[PDB]
C-alpha cells in the first residue's frame, strides 16, 4: 500500500531527482539531529549551517505542528542546542495520542513573506492525480479540499503547459507564474517516475533567489519498491505517532517481508485478557469488531492475522511470538486465546495448524500458570485434523480447549468466551455453464480444482481450455475429468492460445506482481476476452490505474487484483475460490441459488458461501473484488450486474473502512436503479474506537464503518447490528421472498461424485501402500541431506574426506580416520595405469569417436571384470579363503600349484628385489604404521617370501596388497563383524574400489583425447589376421 | 540470486549453480590455467566429469545396499503404466 | 469398524468380566451407547476352571481408581456368584455393581447342555436372587439392562464422582490402496 516517509527521504529524492529549469538552492542542505549522535561529527562533516540562521522541526510524523508550537523559527546554533531541553526526552500529547521525541530535523532559515508562500499538493485518485495549488501558505490554509484550485491529470498522460498556465496558476504573480509553470511540471514528473501517492509542499517559497521548501508530506507506493529499487536507495518507512513498536512487532514485520504471505500484528495494551490471532485480514477485522461489540471494548489487547498461505515456519514464528507475549503478565481473572478464521480458500490449514500445535507442544511451562483457555474455530483445506489433533494436544498439555468447526457460527466463539452464549460497454453476464477460460501460468492444482468443480456441477465440458506458461514449450498436460484422463494444452505464448481457442471468454491471470501488468495488457489487446481475473497482490496502484483505464476503454471487466476470484455455482469458478471440493460439497456450491454477494476479502467470500448455503437455498454468484486501493471492478459494478440479472433475487455486500462505494449503493437505491433486496454490512467499526487502525485509509468521519452502516440502514438496506446476526437477516429476507412467491426453491439433486486424488488422500492418512523399494545409504527428503544417518554438515565439520563419505555410503559405518585415509590412498594408487590397458583403450576409442564423457567412461568401465581389474577382488578372496583355513603359506602355495592356478596378487613384470614396486611400498608402509592388526597382510607377506624364492619378481603386487589390506581393514577396524566383512567382500566392495579409482583415470583419458583433438580411430588392417571360411 | 530471492524466497543458488560458478572461478583464478585453457576445460565437460565421479560413489553405494538387502527382481506395477495402443494398426 | 461403532478408542469408566466373547462385544455396544464408555472389558473363556476367576478381575477393578462401575454376567454352574456376594457383604467391594446371571432355562427347560449345575440353589435364578438382595442391581432378564445401567451412570454424575469428558475424534486407520 501507500506508506508515509520521513522528510529527509522526501527532500533527498526531491533534490537528487527533480528535473526543472527553476533554480533550487538549499539542495543537499539539512541535518538530522538525534540525542545519540556526536555534535562535533555533524558540525564538522556538515558545517554549512554556521553561515546563516536555522529552523528546527520535529521529525516523527506530526501534522499541524505549527499550532502545537514545536516549530522553531529564528534560532541560532547555541539557541537551537539550548531549545531542546524542555521538550525532547519526554511525551508530547497531541489530539488523543502521545509519544516520545527523539529525532528532529534542521534546515537553513530563509527570509520570506506571505507574498512568496505558496501551497502545492499532488495526491492519488482512481481517475488519476489531483494537483491542488493554494495561494496563502502557512497555518491560515484551513480547509484545502474546497479552497485550493482543482486540476486533474488522467491515467498515463503528461501535463501540457497550458493547464498550468491558465487553469492551475491564475492567482499568482506573473514572473513567479512563469517559474512555477516549469517547477510544478518538474515536481509532477518527479511524482510520476518515483511512484509517489501523496506529495505536499506546505508551504512553498518562490523567489528570485530560487525555491524554498519548509515542510514536506510524502506518502509513497511501497509495493513499487521492486521497480524503484535504484531510485530509492535505502528508504525508511517510519511508524505513525504513538507508542514505539515493540522489538517482537518489528520481528513480525520482518517476517512479513520475508515472503509473500501476509503477517500482521499490532498491540494496544498487553495487560488485557482477550487475545486474538485468527487467520485472514477481513476475518480478523470481523472478530475484532465482534470482541468490542458485546463487552470487550477495552479488554481486547492484540490485533493481527496471518494469510497468503503461511508456511510451517511463518506460523511457527508467529505462534512463538504471541506465546512469548502471552507469558509476560499475570491476570487474576484469567486469560483466553480466542482463535477463529473463516473457511480458507487456499491457505493450507494443516500446515499453519501444525505450526501452532507444535509451538504449543514445546512451549508448555509458562502457559498453565496464567490460567489460559483456548476457544478455536477453524475451517478450510484439511480442517478435520485441525479439529482432531488439537483435541488431544490441549487435553494432554493441560489446557481447557473448545474446538469447533464450520457448523458453528464464525462469530459465536466471541459470545461463548465471555459467557454471553452457553457452551454446547461492460456485460451483465460474465460466467455461463459453457464459458471457457485460459489460465496464465503453471497452476496445476488450481486448474484441477476448476475441473473438479466443473464435474460436480454437471458441466458438459471443462472450463479450462488452455494454459499459458512461457518457460516451457508447447505441450499437453494430463488432468482429471471425474475419474478419466483428459489433456489440456499448455502453450509458450498467449497468441497461439487465443488463435487456436476462439471460444475462450475469460482469462485467469496467475502471473506474479511483476508480470501481471504486462500479461493483462497483452490480454486486453485481444477482443474475445471479456473477463480477466488478476490473482497477484502487490501490484502498484499506478499500474492498476493503467489496467483499469485500458479495461474501461476496451469494455473488459477486471476482477480486481489481490483476489481469490469469484464463484458462480453450477457454471464457473475462479481458481482457488471456495476452497477445494470438500467445501464445494459442504457449502452446496455445485448448484445455483438465489443470492448474489460481493466482498473485498477472499476468506470472507468463503464465509459468505457458508452462511448463505446454510441459511438460504444457496449462492447464485459470488465475487471477491480484491483488497486493493483501486479494484478493477468495485462493489457498485457487481451490484448493477446482479440487479440486471433476472436469476439474482438477493444482494449481499461486505463493505470496508473507507471509500464511498457503499454511498454509491445508497444513491443507487435512492433514485430506483436498485430494486432487489440488499443486505449490506460494513466491517471495521473499531476504527473510531481503537487507538489506531492500519487495516482502507479513512480520512474523515464520513468513511468509517458505523457511518456507512447507518447511511445504508436508513436508505432501504437491511443492515445487521453486527456480524452476529447477519445470517439471521439473510434468513429473514430469504423467507420473505419465499412467502411472497417470487422465488421457488428447487429441491436438491445429488451431484456427480469425484474420485479423491491419491496425493490429497495421502496428506490425510486415508491410504496405505506397501513400499516397493528399500534404501539405506542416503536420505534426502528432509531438510538436511543425510549420508547413512549422518547429516552433511556433520560429515564436513569432522574433517571427513572422500574416504569417510565412501565408508558412510558403502558400509553405513563410521570408519576410523586411518581407514578413510587408506581408502583414499587405494583410490589414488588405482587412479590410472596408462592408456595401454583394455579399459583406457576402450575409453580413448570411444572418445575419439566423438561420444560424450558418460559414454566414453562407460565403454571403458565395461571392460572391468575378471581379466582386467578383477585382480583386487580375486586376490582378496583367495587369500582370505586360504587364511580362514588352517593351511600355512607353504601349503597354500603347494595347493595352488597343484590345481594349476596362479596366485592372484603375486607377480610383476619388473620390480623383483631391491627395487620394489613403489605403490606397494607406500600402501604397505601405511598399513604397517596405522592399522592395529594385519593378520592377512602377514599371511600374504609370508606367501610373498615363499614366491620370491621361486622367481625374484613374484612379489606382492598392488592388486594383492590392496585386496589383503582391505580385508584386514574390514576385519580389524572394529566397525564390522566377521560376517559383515565377509559379506562385503563377497558382494564386490573391492570391485567398487577399483572401479571408482579407475573412473578418474578414464575421465582423464577422455578429457585428454578431447583436448588433443584426436580424430576417429580405425584399427590398421595389417594388425588383424583374417581367417574366414572358404564358403561356409 | 539476491535478485531472484527478492522475486521468490526459494530462488537461491543451487548446489549445481554454486559448484559450477566456483569451479569456473577456481579454473580462472588459481593461477594454473590461462583463460583459453579454463574455457577449454569447461567446454569439453570437466564439470560433467566432476558430477559423474561424485555420483559414481553414490551409485556403487546403492548397488551394495541392494545386494546386501537381498532385494529380488523388480517388475513395475501395471497400475502405474498407461497402455495407449492403436486399435488395429 | 466395531471399535469406532462402540467408541473403544478412549479411556472410560466401566469395566466388565465374563467368559463368552460375543456378549463382550454386545455389552461394549450397550455400555458405550448408554454410558460414557467402557474402561475395560474382559472375557476369560467358558471352560471348567479359567485362568482368572471373576473376583480376581473385580478386585483388580476395585483397586484401580479408573473403574467406577462393575458389570457382571453369570452362567449356570459354579458358586462364583455366591462368593462374589460373600465378598461384597462385608464391604470389600464398595463401587456400584450391576450383575445379571443368564441360564434360567436350566430351571424351565427339558435339558440344558451349554455349566454342569448341581443343585437348585446354584442355578441362575438363585444367583440372581442372591445378587438382588445382596447389594447388586439385578433386572428380571437381559431385556431392560439399558435403563438399569445408564441409570447407574446418571447416579454417579448426580453425585459428581464421574466428570464426563466429551469425545475427541481419533485418527482414522488408512485403508488398502488396492
Ligand atoms: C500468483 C502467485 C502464484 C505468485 O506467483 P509465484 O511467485 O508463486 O510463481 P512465479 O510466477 O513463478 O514467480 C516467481 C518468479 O521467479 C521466476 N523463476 C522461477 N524459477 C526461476 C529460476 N529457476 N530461475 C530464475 N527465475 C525463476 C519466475 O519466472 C517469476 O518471475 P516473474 O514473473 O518475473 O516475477 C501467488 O503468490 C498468489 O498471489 N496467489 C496464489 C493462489 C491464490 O489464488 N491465493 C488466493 C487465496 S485467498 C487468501 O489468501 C485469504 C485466506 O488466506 C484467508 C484465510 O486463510 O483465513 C484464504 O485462504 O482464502
Ligand atoms: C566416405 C569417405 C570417408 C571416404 O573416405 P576416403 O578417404 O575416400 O577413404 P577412407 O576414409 O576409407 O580411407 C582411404 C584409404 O584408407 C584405407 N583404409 C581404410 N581402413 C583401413 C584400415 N583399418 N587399415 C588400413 N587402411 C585402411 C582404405 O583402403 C583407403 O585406401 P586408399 O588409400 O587406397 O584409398 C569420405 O568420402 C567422406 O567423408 N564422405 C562423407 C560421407 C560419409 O561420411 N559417409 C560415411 C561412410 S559409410
Ligand atoms: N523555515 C521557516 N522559517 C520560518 N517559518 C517557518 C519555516 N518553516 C515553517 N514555518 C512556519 O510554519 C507555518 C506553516 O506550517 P507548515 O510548514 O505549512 O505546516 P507544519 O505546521 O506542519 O510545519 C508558518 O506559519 C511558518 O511561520
Amino acid at each position: 500500500s501507500a506508506k508515509a516517509i520521513s522528510e529527509q527521504t522526501g527532500k533527498e529524492l526531491l533534490y537528487k531527482f527533480i528535473c526543472t529549469t527553476s533554480a533550487i538552492q538549499n539542495r543537499f542542505k539539512y541535518a538530522r539531529v538525534t540525542p545519540d549522535t556526536d555534535w562535533a561529527r555533524l558540525l564538522q562533516d556538515h558545517p554549512w549551517l554556521l553561515s546563516q540562521n536555522l529552523v528546527v522541526k520535529p521529525d516523527q510524523l506530526i501534522k499541524r505542528r505549527g499550532k502545537l508550537g514545536l516549530v522553531g523559527v529564528n534560532l541560532t546554533l547555541d539557541g537551537v542546542k539550548s531549545w531542546l531541553k524542555p521538550r525532547l526526552g519526554q511525551e508530547a500529547t497531541v489530539g488523543k495520542a502521545t509519544g516520545f521525541l527523539k529525532n528532529f530535523l534542521i534546515e537553513p532559515f530563509v527570509p520570506h513573506s506571505q507574498a512568496e508562500e505558496f501551497y502545492v499538493c499532488i495526491y492519488a485518485t482512481r481517475e488519476g492525480d489531483y494537483v491542488l495549488f493554494h495561494h496563502e501558505g502557512g497555518v491560515d490554509v484551513g480547509d484545502v479540499d474546497a479552497k485550493a484550485q482543482k486540476l486533474l491529470v488522467g491515467v498515463d498522460e503528461k501535463l501540457n503547459p497550458e493547464d498550468i498556465k491558465k487553469h492551475l496558476l491564475v492567482h499568482a504573480p506573473e514572473d513567479k507564474k512563469e517559474i512555477l509553470a516549469s517547477f510544478i511540471s518538474g515536481l509532477f514528473n518527479f511524482y510520476e517516475d518515483l511512484y509517489f501517492t501523496y506529495l505536499e509542499i506546505n508551504p512553498l517559497v518562490v523567489t528570485k533567489d530560487g525555491v524554498y521548501v519548509l515542510d514536506l508530506a510524502a506518502k509513497v507506493d511501497a509495493t513499487a519498491d521492486y521497480i524503484c529499487k535504484v531510485k530509492w536507495g535505502d528508504i525508511e518507512f517510519p511508524p505513525p505517532f504513538g507508542r514505539e513498536a515493540y522489538p517482537e512487532e518489528a520481528y513480525i514485520a520482518d517476517l512479513d517481508a520475508k515472503s509473500g504471505a501476509s503477517l500482521k500484528l499490532t498491540l494496544l495494551n498487553p495487560k488485557g485478557r482477550i487475545w486474538t490471532m485468527v487467520a485472514g485480514g477481513g476475518a480478523s477485522v470481523v472478530y475484532s469488531d465482534t470482541i468490542c461489540d458485546l463487552g470487550g471494548v477495552n479488554e481486547l489487547a492484540n490485533y493481527g492475522e496471518y494469510s497468503g498461505a503461511p508456511s510451517e515456519q511463518q506460523t511457527y514464528d508467529y505462534a512463538k511470538t504471541i506465546l512469548s507475549l502471552m507469558t509476560r503478565e499475570k491476570h487474576p481473572d484469567g486469560k483466553i486465546l480466542i482463535i477463529g478464521g473463516s473457511i480458507a480458500n487456499f491457505t493450507n490449514v494443516a500446515a499453519t495448524f501444525k505450526g501452532i500445535v507444535r509451538a504449543i507442544r514445546d512451549y508448555q511451562g509458562p502457559l498453565k500458570e496464567h490460567e489460559v483457555t483456548i476457544f478455536v474455530r477453524r475451517g478450510g483445506p484439511n480442517y478435520q485434523e485441525g479439529l482432531r489433533v488439537m483435541g488431544e494436544v490441549g487435553k494432554t498439555t493441560g489446557i481447557p480447549i473448545h474446538v469447533f468447526g464450520t457448523e458453528t457460527h464464525m462469530t459465536a466463539i466471541v459470545g461463548m468466551a465471555l459467557g454471553h452464549r452457553p457452551i454446547p460497454g461492460k456485460s451483465t453476464t460474465l460466467f455461463s455453464r459453457h464459458t471457457k477460460a485460459i489460465v496464465w501460468g503453471m497452476q496445476t492444482r488450481a486448474v484441477q480444482g476448476m475441473l473438479d468443480f466443473d464435474y460436480v456441477c454437471s458441466r458438459d465440458e471443462p472450463s479450462v481450455a488452455a494454459m499459458v506458461y512461457p518457460f516451457t514449450g508447447d505441450h499437453k498436460q494430463k488432468f482429471y475429468w471425474g475419474h478419466k484422463e483428459i489433456l489440456i494444452p499448455v502453450f509458450k505464448n498467449m497468441a497461439d492460445a487465443m488463435r487456436k481457442h476462439p471460444e475462450v471468454d475469460v482469462l485467469i491471470n496467475f502471473a506474479s506482481l511483476r508480470s501481471a501488468y504486462d500479461s493483462t495488457m497483452e490480454t486486453m489487446n485481444y477482443a474475445q476476452i471479456r473477463t480477466i481475473a488478476i490473482i497477484a497482490e502487490g501490484i502498484p496502484e499506478a499500474l492498476t490505474r493503467k489496467l483499469i483505464k485500458k479495461a474501461d476503454q476496451k469494455g473488459v471487466t477486471i476482477i480486481g487484483p489481490a483476489t481469490v476470484g469469484g464463484i458462480k455455482p453450477g457454471c464457473f469458478k475462479i481458481g482457488n475460490t471456495g476452497g477445494m471440493l470438500d467445501n464445494i460439497l459442504a457449502s452446496k456450491l455445485y448448484r445455483p441459488g438465489s443470492v448474489a454477494y460481493v466482498s473485498r476479502s477472499g476468506g470472507m467470500s468463503n464465509e459468505l458461501n457458508n452462511i448463505i448455503s446454510r441459511t438460504t437455498d444457496g449462492v447464485y454468484e459470488g465475487v471477491a473484488i480484491g483488497g486493493d486501493r483501486y479494484p478493477g471492478s468495485t462493489f457498485m459494478d457487481h451490484v448493477l450486474r446482479y440487479q440486471d440479472t433476472p436469476g439474482v433475487k438477493m444482494i449481499v455486500v461486505l463493505g470496508e473502512i473507507g471509500g464511498t462505494e457503499e454511498y454509491k449503493i445508497c444513491r443507487g437505491i435512492k433514485e430506483g436503479r436498485l430494486t432487489k433486496p440488499i443486505v449490506c454490512w460494513c466491517i471495521g467499526t473499531c476504527a473510531t474506537m481503537f487507538s489506531s487502525e492500519v487495516q482502507a485509509c479513512a480520512n474523515q468521519a464520513s468513511e468509517t464503518a458505523v457511518a456507512k452502516n447507518q447511511a445504508l440502514k436508513e436508505a432501504g438496506v437491511f443492515v445487521p447490528r453486527s456480524f452476529d446476526e447477519l445470517g439471521e437477516i439473510i434468513q429473514s429476507v430469504y423467507e420473505d421472498l419465499v412467502a411472497n412467491g417470487v422465488i421457488v426453491p428447487a429441491q436438491e439433486v445429488p451431484p456427480p461424485t469425484v474420485p479423491m486424488d491419491y496425493s490429497w488422500a495421502r496428506e490425510l492418512g486415508l491410504i496405505r501402500k506397501p513400499a516397493s523399494f528399500m534404501t539405506s545409504i542416503c536420505d534426502e527428503r528432509g531438510q538436511e541431506l543425510i549420508y547413512a544417518g549422518m547429516p552433511i554438515t556433520e560429515v564436513f565439520k569432522e574433517e571427513m574426506g572422500i574416504g569417510g563419505v565412501l565408508g558412510l555410503l558403502w558400509f553405513q559405518k563410521r570408519l576410523p580416520k586411518y581407514s578413510c585415509q587408506f581408502i583414499e590412498m587405494c583410490l589414488m594408487v588405482t587412479a590410472d595405469h596408462g592408456p595401454a590397458v583394455s579399459g583406457a583403450h576402450n575409453t580413448i576409442i570411444c572418445a575419439r569417436a566423438g561420444k560424450d564423457l558418460v559414454s566414453s567412461l562407460t565403454s571403458g568401465l565395461l571392460t572391468i571384470g575378471d581379466r582386467f581389474g578383477g585382480a583386487l577382488d580375486a586376490a582378496a578372496k583367495m587369500f582370505s579363503k586360504a587364511f580362514d583355513s588352517g593351511i600355512i603359506p607353504m601349503e597354500f602355495v603347494n595347493k595352488m600349484k597343484k590345481e594349476g592356478k596362479l596366485i592372484m596378487g603375486i607377480g610383476h613384470r619388473v620390480k623383483s628385489i631391491n627395487n620394489p614396486d613403489m605403490r606397494v611400498q607406500i600402501l604397505k608402509d601405511y598399513v604397517r604404521q596405522h592399522f592395529p592388526a594385519t593378520p592377512l597382510l602377514d599371511y600374504a607377506l609370508e606367501v610373498e617370501k615363499i614366491t620370491t624364492s621361486k622367481k625374484p619378481n613374484l612379489i606382492l603386487n598392488v592388486a594383492g596388497l590392496i585386496g589383503v589390506a582391505f580385508v584386514d581393514m574390514l576385519r580389524n577396524c572394529g566397525s564390522f563383524t566377521r560376517e559383515e566383512a565377509d559379506e562385503y567382500i563377497d558382494i564386490g566392495a573391492l570391485n567398487g574400489i577399483f572401479v571408482l579409482g579407475r573412473s578418474m583415470g578414464f575421465i582423464g583419458h577422455y578429457l585428454d583425447q578431447k583436448r588433443l583433438k584426436q580424430g576417429l580411430y580405425r584399427h590398421p588392417w595389417d594388425d588383424i589376421s583374417y581367417v574366414l571360411p572358404e564358403h561356409m
